[PDB]
């Protein structure tokens, strides 16, 4: 696992990390954050990232990396990226959720995050290229 394959417990009690559980206003657009990985009940979701604008960053609570873990007390680890999308989809516009976030592991993707790589914040500055 190369953009992923953190360590997978399949249960939010025995894995390790910063757990919150933020509750994330499905506004207009929904959520406020995207994920990434849920490849496999075996892969953990992660915020790919969220908008500034957007009920996550808003609530403050929901960061880029967070690990979703679970969602209604759900857990929703890795469950399938296909099966966490169905569950918000199973959300309906203008609802709200208690999810189940994991922080302390580092984003599986970097898309939003400049500062990972080339195309970076100028405060990144490295004498690596």
């Amino acid at each position: 696992g190369a953009m992923g394959k953190p360590f997978f417990t399949r249960n939010p009690s025995e894995l390790k990390g910063k757990f919150i559980h933020t509750k994330l206003r499905k506004s207009s657009r929904g959520f406020g954050f995207t994920v990434v990985g849920g490849d496999e009940p075996d892969e953990f979701l992660q915020i790919k990232s969220l908008v500034l604008d957007g009920p996550a960053a808003l609530d403050g609570k929901m960061e880029t990396g967070d690990v979703i873990v679970s969602v209604n007390d759900t857990c929703v680890l890795g469950h399938t990226h296909a099966q966490v999308v169905k569950i918000f989809q199973s959300i309906p516009i203008g609802a709200s959720v208690d999810l189940e976030l994991c922080r302390g592991y580092p984003l599986p993707f970097d898309p939003d995050d400049p500062n990972t790589s080339l195309v970076t914040s100028v405060a990144i500055l490295d004498k690596e290229p």
